[PDB]
C-alpha cells in the first residue's frame, strides 16, 4: 500500500499536482514534468480549474499549463493531442500574434493567457495518483 | 470501516515528513483561521523542527503573502505561546515586529518570505493548517 502522491505534491481527485522548482520556457517545462513521470497541467473541467486556482491563490506567478498551438490558425490542444473542451475558460492575452516557437498558455490570477512559448514561467505538473 | 490503504494526508493537503499541511485559499483574521483548522480536527501551523521550517520556506517561496501560524502573545506582559500551550523556543526563528497593548485581541505571528513577524490578530492573512500524517 503506497501513498496516493509523493511528499510535497497535492493530491486532488485522481491526480497529484506539483509546482515546478524553477522558471523555464515551455519546452523545458514540458521536459521537466516528464522527468517527474508527469505532464503539464491539463484542465478537463471547471472543477479542475477551481481546484487549481485554490492551490495557486497565494501566488502571483504565471504557471504554464499543457496547452499550446503553433499559430492562430491552429486550435488549442493539450500535450496529448486532445482539444480544449468548451466552456472551461477563455484564453486571453496574446491570441492574435504568431511566434517563431509557437503560442503556449499559462494560468495567472485565476485566468488563462496566451504567450510566446520561448518566455519563462513556472509550471504545474500532474500525474495520476496511486489509488 | 477500517481503511485498506489510508493516505498520509487528505485530498487538497500536502504531505511532508511527519505532517500534513493545508494552505488557505483566502485571507482571514487569526481567530477565523484558527477556527477553520479546528473544524478539520487540525491546528494552525506549528514550526517545531528544521524540517518543518525548510518545507514551509520552500512552499511559501511562491508567495509574497503572509501566512498566520499558531503562535500568539496575549499582550506584552505575556510570553509567546503555541496553541498547544507550549513556549516558543529560540532555535528556529525570532518574531520580528510589534506586540501592542492597543491591539484588541492580542498579537499573532505570521510567516512571510521565510521570516516571522508579529501583527495585530484581527487583521487578515492567509494561513496554514497542520495535522499529523497517517504513516
Amino acid at each position: 500500500c503506497s501513498a496516493p502522491c509523493p511528499q510535497d505534491w497535492i493530491w486532488h481527485g485522481e491526480n497529484c499536482y506539483l509546482f515546478s522548482s524553477g522558471s523555464f520556457n515551455w519546452e523545458k517545462s514540458q521536459e521537466k514534468c516528464l522527468s517527474l513521470d508527469a505532464k503539464l497541467l491539463k484542465i478537463n473541467s471547471t472543477a479542475d480549474l477551481d481546484f487549481i486556482q485554490q492551490a495557486i491563490s497565494y501566488s502571483s506567478f504565471p504557471f504554464w499549463m499543457g496547452l499550446s498551438r503553433r499559430n492562430p490558425s491552429y486550435p488549442w490542444l493539450w500535450e496529448d493531442g486532445s482539444p480544449l473542451m468548451p466552456h472551461l475558460f477563455r484564453v486571453r492575452g496574446a491570441v492574435s500574434q504568431t511566434y517563431p516557437s509557437g503560442t503556449c498558455a499559462y494560468i495567472q490570477r485565476g485566468a488563462v493567457y496566451a504567450e510566446n512559448c520561448i518566455l519563462a514561467a513556472f509550471s504545474i505538473c500532474q500525474k495520476k495518483a496511486n489509488l
